[PDB]
């Protein structure tokens, strides 16, 4: 029968995508951008997960374990903002416990390097004077803080750390401290060779990429051996594979101090890569986007290892109104499909859906945080902005109008 | 004896400060401003310790410990920036051993929150717009990766970490990782209750010194034990002792999630207080440092828990390509700003614990004329660079290294005269 049936779509085809479902207004945003953005012009293979908050609670959080091991599948992953509970939200949402990050089993799971990087309006003022380029964070996805073992320590006592060989080797215990004063706080943390392998390669693949240098920031001279690995592993993989490449399109590789490098970065004119550690990653990248004028403005895309599989986030909620991130996840997510499928149709769709958000924005039709970049929230009135929906409205009567054009 | 000596000398009664010399053109700067800026009108009952990386390695490392001992003693301690050992600097050196940070050494002796601050010149350009009010951070002096136990992973294996409780009652072991298809790094890291608890105090009572908000940054919803300890002490002391006079004063206590926070300080306009972890602290405040103009624009004092120990420090330094060109005669332009104002807060801190207000008025005097002078045009390098961009600084927009500081010792001169 499907041969006599030209059941094919007026959309364009737009294969495989793992979806997962956030929190709070963003969750609102999402189905928006779906309803009036995407699916209007889009057909999709969605396998979708439901990653709030109470749909984990009601799966133990299995779903996010589900949602994780359907992006190593089909290769591309489309997540929402989501909330990592405290206390008070355990006590709030009516919860079983604690659920743990659900981006870092995410990410432990399928690995690699999240790229983060503003999206910039040439109308939204920068906060550093300076930054007429970007500056692009690839933070290394694996490890550190974020696969930890930390705990309270009661009262006085031995914490030591251990090392026992696959084979027949002797233990090595070092002590850690010796609490005889009262307690404290202890943890015990790790990385691996192959990730930081990856993130390494990631990292200078991007800088060839883009045609710019990169930097890694650790802090060596103090942890010798932890991040003595990562500067190690990072240079002789420059020097075997990279630097002739690298010299070719007259850029560099150093290894920064962590604080000469944020000093570096927030003195410089942009147009670097930045290759950071998990924690770095975490915290550089708000403060940069932050510094571009707008915590929200902020593209984040996990390339994982495989040179395949890609997870695209909105990385911020509500930050304590604006879609372009959500917007710019689909985008991303769908520019990388349409890679994977060769399909120009997808990626002229991005692309051009990603043109007209910034277009929008830049025409004078902007959401109230936007606004208030511009004039300061004391100033800004109600005519000074769109609202969530007519800001949706706006960008579909603009996107529907550049679409038709090609 | 004294009774018959007829005359007062022209200095100052310093008093007892413990000096921590250091290395390269650091020194060199804080030579200098001891020749000409503090000696010439104070008079000191130095107790010095030579932290350059040479007498470090002769001593093995010994002369930094000891100092710190002098300054829990004294209760004033002036240091220098020094050189903490690479592979380069034990090959360059032939040391002994790859020295630990000396910082690190003096830091877990004392204990207490180093606090840091722009230095500010109204005609140095901030990078961040907004950063209208100071930022002042607070930065935890005691444990996390500054103390911790870190080491590579040969091959396949299982890393695990264990308390042992000293009562006797039992062993707990947590799994950190299984190694299995290679090797890698693991570390463990501790922080204590009581350098917490003291973290926290010093953190509320600078915020009611100047009047300004308090915020702690952790990232608590992932380390849920570690940092936990963190934001719990922190609001219980709150709680308990604080909040009625943060509310008196129109200020508060928020605790933050530290990328929340540096984007909170980002966009703001500056006049609060923010207590960091030890690695947070050493990371923002150069970030913030950075953002007020210039790196080395800081000040940076460690107070201790018992609230009479300080120590001042010169935090950016040993300024290596500038050492090389005064070793072979070539004219510098090093900035000595931060090496000047350890040497004026240090001051100002024994002119407290003394009653002694020659000093205290000295300290203040040698800190505004810093500021008047480069207020004024007389300038290093690095800071007309800051207004003209350095591609367009001719020899005439600065001064070199000496130059400045003669500059410096004449408007001295001039303020301690009227
Ligand atoms: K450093
Ligand atoms: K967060
Ligand atoms: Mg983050
Ligand atoms: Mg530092």
């Amino acid at each position: 029968n499907l041969y006599f049936q030209s059941m094919m779509s007026k959309k364009i085809s737009g294969g495989s995508v793992v979806e997962m479902q956030g929190d709070e207004m963003t969750r609102i945003i999402w189905e928006l951008i779906k309803e009036k953005l995407i699916f209007p012009y889009v057909e999709l293979d969605l396998h979708s997960y439901d990653l709030g908050i109470e749909n984990r609670d009601a799966t133990n959080d299995q779903v996010t374990k589900d949602a994780a091991e359907a992006i190593k599948k089909h290769n591309v992953g489309v997540k929402c903002a989501t909330i990592t509970p405290d206390e008070k939200r355990v006590e709030e949402f009516k919860l079983k416990q604690m659920w743990k990050s659900p981006n870092g089993t995410i990410r432990n799971i399928l690995g690699g390097t999240v790229f983060r990087e503003a999206i910039i309006c040439k109308n939204i003022p920068r906060l550093v004077s300076g930054w007429v380029k970007p500056i692009i964070i690839g933070r290394h996805a694996y490890g550190d803080q974020y696969r930890a073992t930390d705990f309270v320590v009661p009262g006085p006592g031995k914490v030591e750390i251990t090392y026992t060989p696959s084979d027949g080797t002797q233990k090595v215990t070092y002590l850690v401290h010796n609490f005889e004063e009262g307690g404290g706080v202890a943890m015990g943390m790790y990385n691996q060779d192959k990730s930081i392998e990856d993130f390494a390669h990631s990292s200078f693949q991007m800088a060839l990429s883009k045609g710019w240098p990169l930097y890694l920031s650790t802090k060596n001279t103090i942890l010798k051996k932890y991040d003595g690995r990562f500067k190690d592993i990072f240079q002789e993989i420059y020097d075997k594979q990279y630097k002739s490449q690298f010299e070719a399109q007259k850029i560099w590789y150093e290894h920064r101090l962590i604080d000469d490098m944020v000093a570096q970065a927030m003195k410089s004119e942009g147009g670097f890569i930045w290759a950071c550690k998990n924690y770095d990653g975490d915290v550089q990248s708000d403060s940069v986007a932050q510094g571009y004028g707008s915590l929200g403005m902020m593209t984040s895309v996990l390339v994982c290892p495989d040179g395949k599989t890609v997870e695209a986030e909105a990385a911020h909620g509500t930050v304590t109104t604006n879609p372009i991130a959500s917007i710019f996840a689909w985008t991303r997510g769908l520019a990388h499909r349409a890679k994977l499928d060769n399909n120009k149709e997808l990626a002229f769709f991005a692309n051009a859906l990603e043109e007209v958000s910034i277009e929008t924005i830049e025409a004078g039709f902007m959401t109230k945080d936007l606004a208030a970049c511009i004039k300061g929230l004391p100033n800004v009135q109600r005519s000074d902005y769109l609202n969530t929906f007519e800001f949706m409205d706006k960008l579909g009567e603009n996107l529907k109008i550049k679409l038709a054009q090609a």
